[PDB]
């Protein structure tokens, strides 16, 4: 974890919000791929909130691998809300 990584996570969270509002569906997909990688790197190796971000991210991968879109989507809602809290990015 680190401050430049934290700001890049905040940048990508902000662009996801902007791209979503503007209807840029392909860019949203790319942004979510970037956020995924940044989360793996930032949370490598914490507070209860950080532990739950890590757990929920892991279960998100398991749901995605099975194509379980219904569970992916509500995992995403939970994960992204916790990320917005941890990184103070509304
Ligand atoms: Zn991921």
């Amino acid at each position: 974890s680190g401050s430049p990584l934290a700001q890049q996570i905040k940048n990508i969270l902000s662009l996801i919000s902007q791209a979503d509002a503007a209807g840029r569906m392909d860019e949203v997909r790319t942004l979510q791929l970037n956020l995924c990688q940044l989360m793996v790197e930032y949370f490598q190796q914490g507070s209860p909130l950080a532990q739950q971000i890590k757990n929920i991210h892991s279960f998100g991968h398991q749901a995605w691998a099975a194509g379980r879109l219904d569970e992916v989507l509500t995992i995403q809602e939970n994960l992204y809300q916790l990320m917005k809290e941890y990184f103070q990015q509304s």
